[PDB]
């Protein structure tokens, strides 16, 4: 298979990272491995302004404040089981944050703080019949009220939550109460059941308190149980929050109607949804094996049938040292992560099923030795019931001497892995900045991007409407308006001219300055900076940019076009004259 | 030759990219083009916490309140016209800034706001005997003083500067005044020479004055006799700043003697030395050619022994569309990137010279199709006596359909070209983001670089100081120390845990927390988050980071291992318990 992609060639499928604790979406090429674009998110991009024009600080709200996000898990909104390449969601772990990218234009477009909660990790989406709730793990144990009165875990009000979110609104739709902790989370091929993994049934804060008992669980939710609940009213609330909290831990050891809790070993991490939609599986990490939930069995386990919580469990493979994660070829295998072992290990799903039944089958197929400590893997549409089977990439911690030595920090190594025959074979080491964790591949046919923006288009719609309240006509106008000391600035820009090439304003004047890309042509990009006044953004062909900023300093001020769009670009210039105290 | 970077195989050569607006700088291995490594500069790093620790902002002193950065030219370190490997330095063209960065340990040590003017562009290295001075373009023409009272171009106090700073120290060590701007700029092989192109020559703001006239200039200085009036003392200088100020401008028709002014068509950009010492080119723009001047006839010209400026001229080949910029292959050869025809043509010099004496000759060679507008280029070596002839990389500015789509905004296509034989052949193409402007490369045995950081580090040095006064070994301990509302928290790291796991503080307290990474494998790296706090930093083996935020959330607030690091890194935390007001 492929492996090169020459000049004048394209990629096959479009591949999206998590930046890790950079806080970017990027976007590569699979399977040149090369990086096609970033998409700004938790950080603050100097190059299009993320983080200090009005429209990205409006979409991050009070968290624009923050100037770091630490992101994991990127995942597309799917249809019927089917990537519908709408949107693409992402956790930020540091800032409690979940945000949405469109996938028409590759931007952030919301961004929501999830409330009482700390530190959102695991994320998945609803795959049938569609994308209609994100969940979200909130990691961390914690006291409610959390006024700093209680700081011990054990009190009857110390917990955390799960979350889910309207995909499409990007509100809160619900919260639910859970016992121990969470980790990862995957969802059903059905839209009733969620699963996620929890390593901290202990509740300690210590490394050998969490290592305590032999086995922790993944806790199974009931979706519309939930649904039923917040729609009968039965919810509660907490904070100034309206969200609807329902309570999902265990009372005197019988059941909510919400969750179950299945025993796992030992501090399990991946949790992992097949492809045929027959397994939740989660990754033992400590113990050296994975754990599979039938969700053939979950209606009967919810409804009392069954006589005991492990009866779920139709497989426990015996894999290897240190199992995180696990992803699947559409062909009824599995491939595991082994961080200790340093391997992935390919294993058939039925077999393993068959042998915790007594049969004596070797399940394992293959272990791929990669460099170093994998952590998460994806192969190509395995969340989807089209999961072709064709690439894997496992991402690796250590880089060791994978690369040239550049300093005391490493890159990580992201290994492309040929999976389309019978032997997995390592085809490329790919080296990222600041540890990606997880991935997402798409076909190429499964994503559709604007070539120029529409006029029209929501992401800077409230500053077309602020436009209106001015009388200013973007398309046209080139414009300066004086409010108090607020100074509005309205200009085209078109190649290799600014519409506005001066302006002048007092000494501690509020500045905005809006600019309207009105070029035709694609690619065109202009820029805009401020010398000196910690001032830049792009703006693309017919986009709508805005950024303000104080001119508190006297004298000259020169502004420039950043995005390199003409012959003439280093001409693209302008004066903004500040009149003294 | 080469090209492909299998697994297990190493890179060739290192290369430095610009990060461009986005304001870090990115080393990648060649010929693979893959990158390995991002070194935050003008940039907020979420993930290293550069603009966060309090390492990073005393470096960037004030400058540490502004967000962006636009960095388009990187640089090595020299000593007798070779690279050196000691250090990289970068201009900031959005906030007028000069950065270091130590190759030993790829991280930005040093960092100076260039006083006096705006935008600091085109940027290049003493040669020979060594890199003593950083030479630096101020591209706006700006009143003196900036204080609001005149905003004239014309003004007989409105001028840039051309700016030289100590490599070593990072302090400025002279400015010289010159009629018109800077752009671009490069020094000889001697030590005595420097040279500057200048697209306004007319002092203008619009676009058509900038476009006047038929010539600009390059403009030359002769460095010796700028230190020995430096030495004598004769000098000026400007408000607040200290630094000795030189006046090159022109009075009455007649020459400063730090300086000559060689007319050259038209808006001129790239100014670019030969390898072999003899040729200052300049790449014409609006003028289809670039200009020759002999470096040999310089002294005669500062002497006062040619009639005309012009007599340095030695060729002015005719090349094609858009001259941008210019590079070597050692061989006789250079290589000039034509904008508007969307090439690089490739030229002998000597030939070029005999005929521009009117012999009948043929200096092209080939013209080789790029994609698309390029802009700088760069061929291996090509800065030193060593220019190797064997690698190119264009840096085209539309990349349009090259690669997929990925929304209205495009990368940038940096093409490597393979210049071993007498054809150039495009080999890869590489999308970058934020539009690297240039680069550079050095060979694997040119760089050295530390596997593990030294305790004795100057770059935490400053916090090695507090730690003394506080009576605090970091090497072993684990003390919260408290003054008034301050609390200065010291501890180790070693995966997988914290040196201090808890630690109780009063609402509104500043806490500053220290860390100090005592693990001894190599690539065990370590992260500090501090969750809903906008608290983010790495610390790398043998390193110590420190980062400062106020605790106004009362309750419990855990704080994370950002790096995965070790089997239990999912449970490498800590708590902070904040206690109400
Ligand atoms: Cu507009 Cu560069
Ligand atoms: Cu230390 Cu993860
Ligand atoms: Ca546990
Ligand atoms: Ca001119
Ligand atoms: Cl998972
Ligand atoms: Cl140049
Ligand atoms: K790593
Ligand atoms: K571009």
């Amino acid at each position: 298979q492929k492996i090169h992609v020459g000049p004048g060639e394209l990629d096959d499928y479009y591949g999206f990272w998590s930046g890790g604790h950079q806080g970017e979406v990027r976007v590569l090429g699979v399977p040149s491995m090369r990086e096609l674009m970033r998409i700004p998110v938790f950080n603050v991009d100097s190059a299009t302004g993320w983080g200090l024009t009005n429209e990205s600080r409006h979409i991050m709200g009070d968290s624009a404040k923050f100037l770091n996000g630490d992101c994991h898990h990127p995942h597309i909104s799917m249809t019927d089981g089917k990537y519908d390449g709408k949107y693409l969601f992402i956790n930020d772990k540091a800032n409690s944050r979940v945000a949405r990218i469109r996938l028409d234009i590759m931007k952030c477009d919301k961004m929501i703080t999830v409330p009482n909660v700390q530190a959102i990790h695991g994320l998945r989406l609803q795959k049938v019949p569609h994308t209609k709730y994100v969940f979200a793990n909130a990691e961390f144990i914690i006291p409610h009220p959390n006024d700093g009165k209680v700081f011990d875990l054990q009190d009857e009000n110390s917990y955390t939550m799960y979350n889910a979110i309207d995909a499409e609104t990007m509100e809160m739709a619900f919260q639910v109460i859970v016992d121990g902790n969470l980790d990862n989370t995957d969802a059903d091929y059905t839209g009733r059941f969620a699963a996620a993994t929890c390593y901290n049934s202990e509740k300690a804060f210590d490394l050998g308190g969490m290592m305590r008992n032999e086995r922790d669980w993944v806790v199974v939710f009931d979706i519309h149980a939930v649904e039923a609940a917040v729609k009968a009213g039965d919810f509660i609330t907490l904070g100034d929050s309206k969200t609807p909290v329902l309570d999902g831990r265990k009372k005197d050891g019988k059941d909510s109607k919400f969750t179950r809790y299945v025993p796992v070993p030992k501090n399990p991490h991946g949790c992992n949804t097949s492809s045929d939609g027959k397994y939740f599986i989660a990754a033992g990490k400590l113990s050296p094996t994975c754990s599979m939930i039938a969700i053939d069995k979950l209606p009967d386990l919810f409804a009392g049938k069954l006589a005991d919580p492990r009866d779920v469990i139709v497989g426990e493979p015996e894999l290897g040292l240190g199992p995180l994660h696990t992803t699947f070829d559409g062909r009824g295998n599995a491939y595991t992560t082994l961080f200790i072992d340093s391997q992935v290990v390919k294993w058939n799903m039925e077999e393993a099923v068959r042998a915790y039944k007594g049969e004596k089958v070797n399940y394992i197929k293959q272990k791929l030795d990669v460099h170093y400590q994998p952590g998460h893997l994806h192969a190509s549409l395995c969340e989807t019931n089209e999961a072709d089977g064709k690439w894997l990439v496992a991402l690796s911690k250590f880089s060791k001497d994978r690369f040239l030595p550049v300093g005391p920090l490493h890159p990580e190594n992201d290994q492309l892995i040929d999976i389309s025959g019978d032997e997995m074979k390592l085809v490329h080491d790919g080296p990222t900045f600041a540890e990606p964790h997880d991935c997402i591949m798409a076909r190429r046919d499964q994503i559709k991007t604007k070539k120029i923006w529409d006029r029209n288009d929501p992401f800077f719609a409230p500053t077309v409407e602020m436009a209106k309240k001015d009388g200013i006509n973007l398309d046209t106008d080139n414009k300066v308006i004086r409010d108090g000391n607020k100074v509005r600035v309205y200009m085209t820009s078109m190649a290799p001219a600014f519409g506005v090439q001066e302006f002048t304003v007092k000494q501690g004047d509020e500045v905005t300055v809006t600019i309207t890309n009105i070029d035709q042509i694609e690619d065109v990009s202009h820029g805009f900076v401020v010398v000196n006044h910690g001032v830049s953004m792009e703006i693309s062909p017919q986009q709508t940019s805005s950024i303000t900023f104080v001119a508190d300093k006297p004298g000259l001020h020169w502004y420039y076009c950043s995005w390199f769009c003409h012959a003439l670009h280093m001409e693209m210039v302008g004066r903004m004259m500040v009149e003294p105290a």
